[PDB]
């Protein structure tokens, strides 16, 4: 039974360590270090050193954990993943890769990067698209990217401070392209993206117009890291329906910092 | 390269997230284990007597496993040498100790010395407490040191002990711990342990209870306290822990039916 599984990326470092996270993990000469264990072990190599990560931040160590444990659960559920699409955000592509590794499909399935499902530009740093990693850079960072895939949109088409309606229209238009890419295929089309994507990419499949922005927003507030929305196609009736996701929720506590000097 | 004591708090325990009846949420009517949420661990430890006893001796959450692993991973990088390992008999502590050892690649080399004397203050537990026996731990694939004679046995832990009575058995245990066997002694235990087991090393008397408790509130999962021995001066001193802090956010449950 053909289906689409939309998945929110794992915890992003700047969610915890704030908008200036990069300044906390950078030396004067622009080199990386971990001031806290939730900063990732390393950062992949990128053109202008590590400058361009500032608004395209990686997963935290926790976000890696979340991604891995969800992927492990997807393996155990037994469902078949036929393809994987991803927002060009590094956090989303990183989440895609970690899931594929746990499924043992990292070498068999390439990631199709689709700038058309990038986050609503109203919710980004400068109310605009940041510098993202090139596909050449992702290959060099050992991501198995599908360079033959012709995406619905280039990143440059994404308007800064686009309206709610414009954001929904480009996600809808992207979901036309996504479904038509290998249409015979049954199996799960995995889409690893942002919170908003759970609604923006499933609505058009269900034959529904966008929600009122308010209701959309309230619904997105509640999507946790690696939250999922699952839609199955009923082939006979030519119709899609929302379904219980193939894995359970993931619920855990925070962990605060401590200052050892307090003991003195 | 001095002698030292690294005290580490266990990772996230499942019941801190899923409450006191966590066992009833992951148990079938006929007593088999299932995972209602992914933060419940992959499995409970192989125990033959059944799952009933875990209720008040809860294991690490998935997050707790992650926390333990990433902490142990960083200890390996720091390049310090762990020579022995002591652990509170609570499963969560022993589990954290195994996970750290695995990351240090010493799970086969160093046996875990279970010391009931550094168990949690019994005023902060349910009510003797219902733990896994050393044979049950061995059975569950834990590399325990059965030869070890502990300063305190499981039976000695009486309910509703006083603050002072808890401090006394911790200092008493630290006397022993120091004598048994110049690498790092690892103590994987509870939040309270970071203070209760380091004060006597430094030669300090117990804190006032309130000062103690106020300090224990602030100790996160995998939190550490590190004392180095100055052999020349015959004195111990607190030192910056060998690995960094671990700060991360929470994750809430979502209900997919909200989308319909």
């Amino acid at each position: 039974r053909k289906s689409v599984l939309v998945v929110r990326h794992g915890e992003r470092v700047d969610q915890i360590f704030g908008k200036a996270w990069l300044q906390q993990c950078s030396t004067p000469d622009g080199k990386y270090y971990r001031p806290d264990l939730n900063f990732p072990c390393s950062l992949p190599r990128r053109s202008r050193g590590i400058k361009d990560f500032e608004n395209d931040p990686p997963l935290s160590s926790c976000g890696i954990f979340q991604s891995r444990i969800a992927g492990d659960a997807l393996l155990d559920s037994g469902i078949r993943i036929s393809s994987v699409f991803a927002s060009p955000a590094l956090r989303c592509v990183q989440t895609a890769k970690l899931i594929l590794e746990e499924l043992k499909l990292e070498k068999k399935i390439k990631i199709r990067v689709e700038p058309g499902i990038f986050e609503w530009t109203k919710w980004e740093a400068g109310k605009t698209t940041p510098t993202l990693m090139s596909l050449e850079e992702l290959k060099e960072a050992n991501f198995n990217i599908d360079t033959d895939y012709r995406p619905a949109f280039p990143l440059s088409a994404l308007m800064p401070a686009e309206s709610y309606q414009e954001y929904m229209d480009r996600c809808t238009a992207s979901m036309v392209q996504i479904v038509n890419t290998c249409p015979q295929d049954t199996g799960v089309i995995l889409i690893v993206s942002h919170g908003s994507t759970l609604d923006s990419c499933t609505r058009p499949l269900l034959g529904l117009p966008p929600r009122e922005c308010g209701d959309f927003a309230q619904l997105v507030r509640k999507i946790p890291s690696l939250g999922m929305c699952f839609c199955e196609e009923n082939k006979e009736e030519g119709k899609w329906e929302l379904v219980n996701p193939p894995v359970k929720t993931l619920t855990h506590g925070a962990n605060a910092a401590f200052n050892w000097r307090n003991w003195i």
